[PDB]
């Protein structure tokens, strides 16, 4: 790939984050017979159903709307083996620090919240990690658990959990049990203090002692130890990883030639496959690439945020 523009959840051979490949099809037939009237320039155009419309070519379909849909991009995959798009990670093409650590990285976590705050997918893990172990989740009726921005901007809760999934098997398995634990907390309860354990317990509350009747572990409940019978966001750093702010003048400019004439173009939003408007060229390109548009740029980055 010249260029990622997606990224998804692939559940294997992946086990894991990976450049994602976008797929449209008629919503009548399911097949790859629909032309778009007008190709995706956002994550809503993929993401939300009967958005798009097109004719679908099969002779005898009245199909009109398209259907998208994403595919792991790291090797092969069946005509429609599907991967959970993560909508919030982007390629980072305008060189953005992240909020937390500073750094240039690829790719980014860009949070929902209205200041857009960009995060690296190293500090998100870590964020997410820290949130773990200090219980620091947030709850939400019709969520579960998840978490804000990084800088504490409301509405702005992930709401595709699969982005958790930027943890590995076993955080990820932390988070899916997350609710349980609280669950016996919010009742006074107590959790197993064995490493791998971590089991639910509820005894009487004016009890120091807590066996573990999992894998057997007797603690006393004040410390934790096994029974004892004696006694025991920078500001500046936020205002810079801001998708939309204003940036520096990088390698990839905002105007660039149209590869047959040479004649400057502006892009006008985000899709990549762009039409040259001199009426005596008029070449198809993918805007990125500098090349006549075709279906690997649709796979790969038929829009950009
Ligand atoms: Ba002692
Ligand atoms: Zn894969
Ligand atoms: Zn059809
Ligand atoms: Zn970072
Ligand atoms: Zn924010
Ligand atoms: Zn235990
Ligand atoms: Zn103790
Ligand atoms: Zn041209
Ligand atoms: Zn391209």
């Amino acid at each position: 790939s010249i260029y990622n523009s997606f990224y998804v959840y692939c559940k294997g051979p992946c086990q894991r984050v990976q450049p994602g490949k976008l797929r449209v099809q008629c919503s009548t037939c399911r097949q790859a017979t629909l032309t778009l009237t007008q190709g995706p320039s956002c994550w809503d155009d993929v993401l939300i159903p009967n958005r798009m419309s097109g004719e679908c070519q099969s002779p005898h379909c009245p199909g009109t709307s398209a259907e998208f849909f994403f595919k792991c991009g790291a090797h092969p995959t069946s005509d429609k083996e599907t991967s959970v798009a993560l909508h919030l990670i982007a390629t980072n093409s305008r060189n953005i620090t992240c909020i937390t650590c500073t750094d240039v990285r690829s790719p980014v976590l860009v949070f929902q919240c209205n200041s857009r705050h960009v995060i690296c997918l190293d500090c998100f893990h870590l964020y997410c990690v820290t949130r773990l172990n200090d219980r620091q989740f947030v709850h939400d009726p019709q969520l579960g658990y998840s978490l804000p921005c990084v800088a504490g901007c409301p509405n702005s809760l992930i709401k595709e959990l699969h982005h958790f999934r930027i943890l590995g098997e076993e955080q990820y398995n932390r988070y899916q049990q997350y609710g349980a634990e609280e669950c016996v907390l919010q009742m006074g309860g107590v959790l197993c203090p064995r490493p791998g354990c971590g089991a639910g317990l509820l005894p009487e509350p004016d009890c120091r002692k807590v066996t573990c009747e999992g894998c057997g572990f007797a603690f006393c409940r004040e410390c934790k130890e096994a029974y004892h019978e004696g006694e025991c966001v920078d500001e500046r750093a936020a205002e810079q990883a801001r998708w939309e702010a204003a940036s520096k003048e990088t390698i990839k400019k905002t105007t660039k030639p149209c590869p047959r004439c040479h004649v400057p173009v502006e892009k006008n939003g985000g899709c990549m496959h762009m039409k040259c408007p001199q009426p005596q060229c008029r070449l198809e390109w993918c805007w990125n690439c500098g090349c006549e548009w075709n279906r690997v740029c649709m796979g790969d980055h038929w829009f950009d945020v």
